[PDB]
């Protein structure tokens, strides 16, 4: 994740132009290697045509250069790339939306599961840990960064996501599929036990806990789906052949011919095909957006920070269910205790953002006395 | 936010043409500086070509002017800008949709949390204040206007969003991440305490309160997500290079050459490239839509009024949970108490809007007696 | 709202061609004035060129006519108009989807709030009236037709939407923002009072009532949002300049020159630029779709019938909660009381629509005996 | 509804080519009449030009044929048709999604409403019948097929959807709007009565019943909305004029001129304008998709089978709430009662579909011993 | 399903280029037969023109070759294919999203339905089996792979999805429609019986069970809808005629003529029409994406693995409700029992993914002392 939200807060002079001076997550980082290969091939062909070929061979190469230059437009690269990248970006944001957060669940576990004694602490910690464990099991199944951090269940044990007892239980339950679903069943059974043991006072609170946990389950299932059901390989191959064929053709059709023949469109021989390179930049960068985003759980600069999310979820969830359980700030009358229309102040830097309320678009309509009178 | 909803209520003669006479939130305000730089560069190049260059240098410049003018169309600016701005507008409206409003929560807190005594008042005020505090913590994390208004937690204390006790508690809980989630945990624990203390009469009402509060939490999480997960920097750089390369090329390809040579398409030498300027207006304004909307929590004219929303939420929520708690208008028989078919009157200005009911599209189908008869 | 659903039920010969003979909500009604101005300007320019200008001035005008005619295509009107109108149509249908209907709420109020005495009647009527009042307050804030019908809160009192007591209470609560939210708080507190007074038998029914009411609140909030957050004025100005610049250019580039010069594409001098007029019809009508739909609560022919919806909601909701409360048709054995497979008859006009059930796409797959046998 | 799902299960050789040999729901059925009119007009113009016109008149007709042929491309038919048909297809699938099914409701009514006696049977049948009656009232309001089957409420009585008592009650309640909402109010009041009479044991079950019923109400409201709020007539007229103007122009611009003059692009005189006819097929068929789908409740081949859905809903719902109420198959130990890893067999035809489980995309990542070691 | 998620984790050099070396689910596999037919026809026409035709016949064929070559662009294949394939891909992902998973339901059944005795085991197994049976009945109705595995209800009995008693009960209930809905009614009635028998302790838990089961019902209904309501056959025929007409025209317009005549664009006679073949690859592969995805439950390589999902659902659901019922790992203090800020370790391979928390986009805004001061 490369965040530049602060740099584009306002539409200032050359707002997006300042972003062209970024390297991490940059288009340069993504397609400099492909561009170097393309440039090498282009100039190898240029030197072959300019030095090796004979007069008749050079004429036959020139005829093919103008034949290829007329079909470079026959390729509908823009359409294919436009639909495919839109599909990849949609899937990318859905995959983010299906990253599980324990915040709703941890608030309900902190509130509903009672007891300041060791048993209450252990019960709350175990429930939240089940939620975190389910999340990490799916994430290590779908995220290469998380897998590299936890290449085995024993690593999850050493890192504190799973106890040795939980590891043994998981081994006992092993089926020939992903076992990421197990902690949800454990959670449901432990919540039932807590309710029967009086730690959850009412079954409506148990229903709320199970609802939040099942929401997390659905998110983890969606992550499994996106990891398993790739964008059809045929659609990916179609877009790839469009881009590569376009630039393979450009490798010949965009050669600078001998100006002597004075072919139409070859009057002046510049050495660098600047607009060909700009088209490469545009089309290959647009494809590289898909190439980076198609699996957003990899290790690209703009891929999701799954490891950070795992660490932050564990810390936050344990703190909320253990230290913050029935641990509230003192409840005292606030600053506006007897102020009917509170008006919090503005700093000198923010005074310009004070606004009158928008009352609705009809507020300033003017009508005559006769217009406003009800009719029988 | 520049509201013009009232001006476009009806499709009147030149409805959208009257909007070209607006300055605030206008396209002129957004790209006058870039346009001035472009115009300066265009005329500097014009004077260089017309005065400095020699006959042969002028001919070589003219050859490049017609070479560049033929590739200005090779750029697929329309496609790149069309997909990117659609993505930015989608994200912009989602970000609005994820601005938290306490209205549902404050109705449930006003109704469910009982007691006209000081303790009931304090409990209701504290719960609603927790909701407002969570909202303001995330908003100051994502909105430059709100941050400038509350550059520190001490400012939140001085403005009445947070008590000194709440500030101390937040400091005690500090982790190396955003603490905007804390007030939700506080809310859940305080609602549990209110239920156990008899201020909430049934656990179904507590479930309702926690559901509304968790909805606000999810909205605040979405705001955090949009602030953190920028549109991929590669996609932004691709669109930026498309626009800038197009107009850099136009800076040469759209020069007015000497009419003497009588080049095709250069017959008449106008001094102002009116259609080039219109293309600049169109493409750069379309890009400036993205530049303004990509971070809708900045300080642009059309950015969201986060400060107003904060103030209005605090005022409304405190009034609803404190002054309006069990404070109802007298319940008396209405104007249509014994009128089976109430028909509220129309003013002379509104009589034209009285309509017969639409009964469905099948209402006027005509069938014969034999057509309408059931068959055995 | 111009409904033509019945005319397009079937794909008949020239189904959409018969719709070109409609005036109300027609494209003619929307852009006849603009077209008359355009036609007047076009022929004024034609007469100026044909009569006033000298030979050399006419030649200079002709050179500019063919210069302008070559850039009329440089304008990407189709793209700009295509994205903007799609955004406007999406917002238009969302705004419809957020029009509040009391039907769910009124069924729950009719069922749950008990008592055939005057107090039960008054309680049910007051709750449904709160829902209607919230709806009308937001609608008069966002709809010019509703505002013209209720230009003041006193008009709401005279029309029976609000009692004098409710009006006084609203004045007492006045804040410098829209007060459309107040009736929801009133509803929540009155429902709580009804539950505590035994008129609502269980708190689960109170939860259901509050859920439906909060759904209506969310819809009203969405209406407020769409009224307040206009489509960015920059995007509207961009599309407007695209259309107007295109046709300003056409005003010169589409002039019929003197055939004598025999310019390419000016061989025959027709007096009416039929295809220019068709382009005007197309592009300006496509823009007029946005101009009419951008604020669907105005007074255009195809704008929503907010007044009708208000009247119909009041009538229906009062009837459901008052006259239909525990007022059921006699419950008796039906026509198929002992008929295992009911087959309601068809008329002679409908016999053709009787179909066999679709059993699924796999139903007709044929397999051999050996193919169908399970393997160990 | 023309189902071809079975024919396109696999991407076989010429999968979509075999579908060109279908008549029902075919493009031929939809635009053969328009095509015959177009062909007649084209050849009438051909014979007029070839026989009636004089040499000078023929030359003036030829000049107009090449003038019209150059603007046939000026029409942006593809854009207009592409956005409009996408809107129509979106609305078409939403309208399907809002067809009410009693399956959720009938399961809850079968389970929750108790009693094997005549009163329990009558209560369950009456509740499900209310749901079916609401559905049929809206469907006969919006569907021409259903209206033709039930052209009056008396037909609903004769067909068993409504009892004479229900008909009398509906007449007593008559307001000047669609009364499709009434059965929901009846349902809510009858469910309340059943709860108070002990036939529904807990108010949570009553909440579930009312939730499902209100979901059906919302679907029926959406159907009413789509029937009432047509796609703006202006947008429909714009697309219609685009298509018709294009082909009116083609009627002249696509005439085969005399080869003698040897005009560019008229070298060889074929009698049939094959590509003009293919363009007619394409554009008019794309428009006919909208013409058929714009009202999917008509009587086109691909319109929804509303009558079948009505019949199937009545049969299924009555069977589920009456015959299947507490009528369960014997509960006995299953085939895998003591088999920890059940493996249901495969037939010889399905053995090829047995797969190993996908374990996640990270499963095959290989790391060294040192890479896998945790760091302090 | 061909998963390549692991290969595209990172945007590496030629990431998508390595995918062109895949056969299963490849574009080659999908359109090699059509391409062979096209190539055969192209070269048959080439040999006919080059050998059979006389001088005048060859000239007439050449005139038609350049006439056809000018209309190959008149076809708007890109637009038609672009909208249709987007619709097919949307439907494809919705169909995946509506594949039922028992995970939520099985967690609730494992937790809520009590008893370690044989009766509790049998009740839990029977409920989960009802859910699985409903899923398999719909899947065998819509999936050719599942139908081939279970070509009769007797096969479902032999495979253990249905008992002989359940089969007899289904036969007794037979109506002339799909009976996939029956197991939901059975589930609701059996859950009611379990609640009345004390196996479900509270009706809120029964409400939760029925909610999850009804969610599965809605998913199965959506699957039935997508199987029944095909994409309109007219839209499919339109796209098919676009592609086939384009390439039929190319069969003549893309012939290599005799270079002797030196026609424009036919200067050099290459034997293989490389760009025609690339266009075939592009357009026909883009169509083959739709052809494979239009019914994603077939037996294509990229079709869903319905059989695997069926097997995995049965195994997982039975294990969760039977072996894991109240079978929890020992609850013991975790690794961070008294560690306020848990920091799970990183491996040497993952150390690079450790990040500082993102605190929000406003975090680094700098303001002066005077700027930060509140104003009165
Ligand atoms: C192409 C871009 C070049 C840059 C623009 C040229 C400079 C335009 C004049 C300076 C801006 C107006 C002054 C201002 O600061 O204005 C504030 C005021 C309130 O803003 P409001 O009217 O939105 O409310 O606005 C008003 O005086 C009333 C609004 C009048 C604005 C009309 C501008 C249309 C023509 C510009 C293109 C030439
Ligand atoms: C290109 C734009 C130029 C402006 C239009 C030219 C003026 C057209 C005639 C004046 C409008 C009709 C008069 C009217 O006020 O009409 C009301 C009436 C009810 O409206 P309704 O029919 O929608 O129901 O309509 C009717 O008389 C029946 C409907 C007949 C309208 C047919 C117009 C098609 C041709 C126009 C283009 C030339
Ligand atoms: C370009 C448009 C001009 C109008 C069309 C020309 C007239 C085509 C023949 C008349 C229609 C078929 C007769 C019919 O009423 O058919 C019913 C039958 C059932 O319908 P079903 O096969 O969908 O099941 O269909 C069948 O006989 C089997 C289906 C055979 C239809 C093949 C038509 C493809 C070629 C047409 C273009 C030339
Ligand atoms: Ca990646
Ligand atoms: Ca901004
Ligand atoms: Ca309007
Ligand atoms: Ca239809
Ligand atoms: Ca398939």
């Amino acid at each position: 994740t490369i965040t530049y939200t602060s740099q584009v807060a306002n539409a200032r002079l050359g707002s997006f132009s300042r972003l062209l001076l970024c390297w991490r997550g940059s288009i340069y980082k993504l397609l400099y290697g492909e561009f170097l290969i393309f440039l090498l091939c282009y100039y190898i062909i240029r030197f072959i045509y300019r030095l090796a070929l004979t007069e008749e061979q050079q004429l036959m190469f020139e005829k093919l250069t103008l034949y290829c230059d007329s079909y470079i437009q026959l390729i509908p690269i823009s359409f294919v790339l436009g639909f495919y990248v839109t599909l990849v970006v949609t899937r990318w944001w859905n995959q983010y939306e299906n990253l599980p957060w324990p915040d709703r669940l941890m608030s309900l576990v902190s509130g509903f599961v009672e007891g300041k004694d060791e048993q209450g602490r252990l019960l709350r910690r175990t429930l939240i840990r089940y939620a975190n464990l389910g999340n990490v099991l799916i994430l290590r199944s779908v995220s290469t960064a998380v897998y590299k951090r936890f290449p085995s269940a024993q690593h999850l044990v050493q890192a504190g996501f799973m106890t040795p007892a939980e590891h043994k239980q998981l081994e006992k339950l092993s089926l020939p599929h992903n076992m990421f679903w197990v902690p949800w069943v454990w959670f449901a059974n432990l919540s039932m036990k807590a309710w029967l043991g009086g730690r959850i006072r009412d079954p409506i609170l148990l229903q709320s806990l199970l609802n939040e946990m099942n929401t997390l389950r659905t998110q983890c299932g969606h992550l499994y789906a996106y990891d398993w059901i790739s964008i059809p390989l045929v659609y990916t191959q179609v877009v790839t052949v469009a881009v590569y064929s376009f630039f393979l053709t450009c490798l010949v059709g965009r050669q600078f011919l001998n100006p002597a023949k004075a072919y139409p469109g070859h009057e002046l021989d510049l050495v660098v095909p600047v607009f060909t390179f700009l088209q490469f930049f545009f089309y290959v960068g647009w494809l590289k957006v898909a190439e980076q985003l198609i699996n957003p759980f990899g290790e690209d600069d703009d891929d999701f920070e799954t490891n950070w999310i795992v660490d932050r979820n564990l810390q936050v969830s344990l703190l909320a269910v253990d230290e913050m359980h029935q641990d509230l700030p003192r409840m005292e009358p606030d600053m506006y205790w007897n102020k009917p229309e509170p008006q919090p102040p503005y700093t000198a830097a923010s005074a310009q953002f004070r606004r009158a309320s928008f009352m609705g678009s009809t507020f300033n309509i003017s009508l005559n006395k006769e217009e406003m009178e009800f009719q029988p």
